[PDB]
């Protein structure tokens, strides 16, 4: 029975549910949803079963070191570990320059931890080799928002779910991936049965059971589909000229200035009857989706990896925004283009904090000299300290590691040997005989540890305080509830000490705790369109999150970005009601992106599309949810989804052990025959360690966002 309730944030998905941890003095005994956060006291099963994870004894509790490659990992002193880390890094820089070292973090790191590691590597060591797992996830969405709007992050919030009359949910298994959000959507349609829901996804998931229409298009053909929708919208005069004539600019297929007539001319290449067959769907779906979208009083789009993990990821994102831009379904309650963020802090930590290889904090960019100067000034650095060239993006980083270009790397709160694409190649790279890899990891079963040279024990989740920035621009504090076990220390501290010992000027890592970094980061944001200066620690302790922009302590936060009278970044006296200030002329942009396909399409030899997806019970690599026995009762191990019509003709029965094979590897999996995967598609989950499916997937990335195409590759199947 709890004596105190410590306010936090769920450790899992980007829905970012507020949580209250009940501690019976010393130990966490219960957990309940924070009634004051957006989730209003509700949590899904994974969140509900957080305590068994926090109290698990199967943790990394003391530093470990592997004296030599291929050898046993053994205990080592914290002091001996920090000196080892600092000497190896400093030497590498002294010998080969900053670009020989790198930081590979994640959207699961507290904002404060990502900010510190970013600053160390960029302002301290002078290398921009700072990336993270959000590159495997939200990079395409960032690209989409910056190219369409000139600023990252959604312009709306979760609250828009309550006023939308239409939901266009594409490339998102919302029920299994953002449970609390799916419930809020299902609730909306229950309160108002008139609400229409279109679910576009090659797979028929539980998300489609509340859908008015399920568009099961051929993998990769959604750009054609969405262009077709705009064709219909224009053709049936369902567009909003009063809006686009005043707030939109058009760009042709070659990226040059164009106009409405050019948009119409381009769209002629995407007529419904032609696209319906490209997409392998009934032509009525194109008309229906378009009409529901444009005729509705307020439409909201929501999408996830099915859109982002694509070589055309940034373009697919632009197409979704085009729909809202041509119809004016934006900047009003219930109407917005809402990218769903997968991780708890891919937003606050990596995106907003600029902890990616080409970024600087608060929407600054490495290639921009005024930005580099601005940062050198804020961080008290000597002119020119920040390298002008962006560092390696994730896939390139592990490639550099495999070549010996990157000799020292810190992997923190991610499991790359399990989750990076094209594993066989990645494993070879991580096995470089002369590399020095330091893993900050909470659970010993993470496969990446088999590659680590030094393992450091971190304080897990609420064992320390920190901020998480979820998908709706909401910044929420998680206060420390219990003490870290064994020798576990807060990564914020471990970083500050690693820096000092590595030679970094002490004025740079001038932090005792997370609150100290929050105050500097608060300063670094001041004046920018991210400005969250009003989010003091005290306000964050008392509030269940605040949504930025939040400039002064007396400012309530912002739900409607780009809207006069709502967004503080839009002059009180701006002449127009909307202002897309991320663009020089205040106008958003519609892009006539040509629809292509996957990097590796099916052919004679490998006739099927292979996709990979989430399952509600398991969180990623399962080093955390794998400790909760209840979560293992439905899908204990991996399987391969095969379509009914394909199985029959292929001669495969349900339960059969089948070999899924791509050009990169073959893996045996039990077949799960159903109508989930449309014909010509198979799907594998990645939660099982004994079945590392990323060994099957290709390594191609969107040339702009550099996000890998985990969603599509070519395969062949056979009975084992
Ligand atoms: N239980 C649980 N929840 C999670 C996670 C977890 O590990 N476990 N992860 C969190 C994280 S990091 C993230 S990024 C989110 C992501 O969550 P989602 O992206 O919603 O989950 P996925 O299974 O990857 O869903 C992608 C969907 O894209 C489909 N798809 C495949 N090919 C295409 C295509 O060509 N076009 C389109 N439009 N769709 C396509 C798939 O069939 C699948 O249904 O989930 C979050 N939620
Ligand atoms: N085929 C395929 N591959 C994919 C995807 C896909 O859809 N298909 N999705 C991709 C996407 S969106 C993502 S987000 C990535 C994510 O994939 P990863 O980030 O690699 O997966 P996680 O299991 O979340 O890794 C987090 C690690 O943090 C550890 N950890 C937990 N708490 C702490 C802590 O406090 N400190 C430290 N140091 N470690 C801690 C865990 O034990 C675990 O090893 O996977 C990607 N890979
Ligand atoms: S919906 Fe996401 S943030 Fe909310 S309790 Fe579930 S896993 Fe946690
Ligand atoms: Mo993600």
């Amino acid at each position: 029975r709890p004596e105190k309730w410590v306010k936090g944030v769920c450790r899992y998905c980007g829905t970012g549910c507020g949580v209250l941890v009940g501690v019976k003095d010393g130990k966490a005994v219960a957990i309940q949803g924070n009634p004051n956060n957006h989730n209003a006291g509700l949590l899904c099963l994974k969140g509900s079963l957080l305590i068994p994870v926090l109290n698990s004894k199967e943790r990394v509790t003391q530093p470990l070191v592997r004296r030599h490659k291929g050898g046993k990992l053994e205990p080592v002193s914290w002091d001996e570990a920090l000196d080892l880390m600092a000497s190896r890094f400093r030497s590498s820089i002294d010998m080969y320059g900053p670009n020989s070292v790198a930081w590979y973090g994640s959207g699961q790191c507290l904002t404060e931890e990502s900010y510190v590691a970013n600053k160390i590597f960029k302002g301290g060591f002078g290398t921009n080799n700072v990336d993270g797992n959000p590159r495997l996830c939200m990079a395409s969405a960032v690209g989409g928002y910056v190219t369409s709007f000139g600023k990252d992050e959604p312009m709306g919030t979760y609250a828009d779910i309550d006023q939308a009359t239409c939901f266009f949910i594409i490339g998102s298994n919302t029920s299994e991936a953002h449970p609390v959000l799916f419930r809020r959507i299902a609730r909306r349609k229950q309160v108002e049965p008139g609400v229409k829901i279109i679910v576009a996804d090659p797979r028929r998931t539980n998300t489609s059971r509340i859908a008015d229409m399920h568009v099961a298009f051929r993998p990769g053909t959604d750009l054609a589909f969405m262009h077709s929708m705009a064709w219909v919208i224009i053709n049936e005069e369902l567009d909003n000229p009063r809006f686009w004539q005043r707030y939109v600019n058009f760009m042709d297929a070659e990226g040059k200035p164009s106009d409405f007539e050019g948009y119409k001319a381009f769209l002629e290449n995407y007529r419904p009857e032609k696209v319906a067959e490209i997409c392998r769907v009934p032509v009525e779906q194109i008309y229906g989706a378009a009409r529901a979208f444009a005729e509705s009083a307020a439409t909201m789009s929501l999408w996830c990896m099915g859109i982002n993990q694509r070589v055309q990821g940034v373009f697919a994102n632009n197409l979704i925004h085009n729909l809202h831009l041509i119809t004016g379904q934006i900047c009003r309650p219930g109407a917005t283009s809402f990218s769903l963020t997968g991780q708890p802090n891919a937003c606050g930590g990596v995106r907003d904090g600029g902890a990616l290889s080409h970024l600087l904090p608060a929407g600054r960019a490495i290639p921009n000299a005024k930005h580099r100067a601005e940062m050198e000034k804020l961080w008290g650095l000597p002119e020119g300290r920040i390298a002008p060239e962006p560092g390696y993006h994730t896939v390139a980083l592990f490639e550099a590691l495999g070549r010996g270009d990157v000799k020292c790397m810190i992997i923190c709160e991610t499991n790359p040997a399990h989750t990076l694409p094209n594993l066989n190649k990645v494993h070879k790279a991580m096995s470089h005989p002369e590399s020095f890899i330091v893993c900050i990891e909470a659970f010993p079963d993470a496969v990446t540890l088999e590659y680590a040279d030094l393992v450091l024990p971190p304080a897990f989740w609420c064992e320390r305080d920190g901020v998480y920035g979820c998908g709706e621009r909401r910044y929420s504090l998680t206060e420390k509830a219990v003490d870290p076990p064994g020798q576990c220390r807060p990564t914020v501290n471990t970083l500050v000490e690693f820096a000092r010992r590595a030679g970094v000027d002490p004025q740079l890592v001038n932090f005792r705790n997370a609150e100290d970094v929050w105050n500097e980061w608060r300063m670094v944001s001041k004046g920018t369109t991210y400005d969250f200066w009003g989010m003091t620690r005290e306000r964050l302790r008392k509030e269940s999150g605040l949504i930025w922009p939040c400039p002064s302590e007396d400012h309530p936060g912002t739900s409607l970005r780009y809207v006069r009278g709502q967004d503080p970044c839009v002059p009180a006296d701006h002449p127009d009601r909307f202002f897309f200030y991320g663009k020089p002329d205040g106008r958003a942009v519609i892009w006539m992106r040509p629809a292509k396909g996957a990097a590796e399409e099916p052919d004679a030899e490998y006739p099927l599309y292979l996709t990979s997806m989430r399952v509600i019970d398991h969180w990623h690599t399962a080093t955390m949810t794998g400790k909760v026995p209840e979560l293992q009762k439905a899908n204990p191990i991996a399987f391969v989804e095969i379509n009914e019509e394909d199985a029959a003709r292929t001669g495969i029965k349900h339960g059969d052990s089948v070999i899924v094979e791509t050009r990169r590897d073959a893996m045996e999996l039990p077949a799960r025959v159903s109508d989930v995967c449309r014909p010509g598609l198979i799907a594998v989950p990645f939660f099982d360690p004994k079945k590392l499916v990323n060994k099957l997937f290709l390594d191609a990335t969107d040339p702009v966002s550099r996000e890998p195409e985990y969603k599509i590759c070519a395969a062949r199947v056979r009975k084992a």
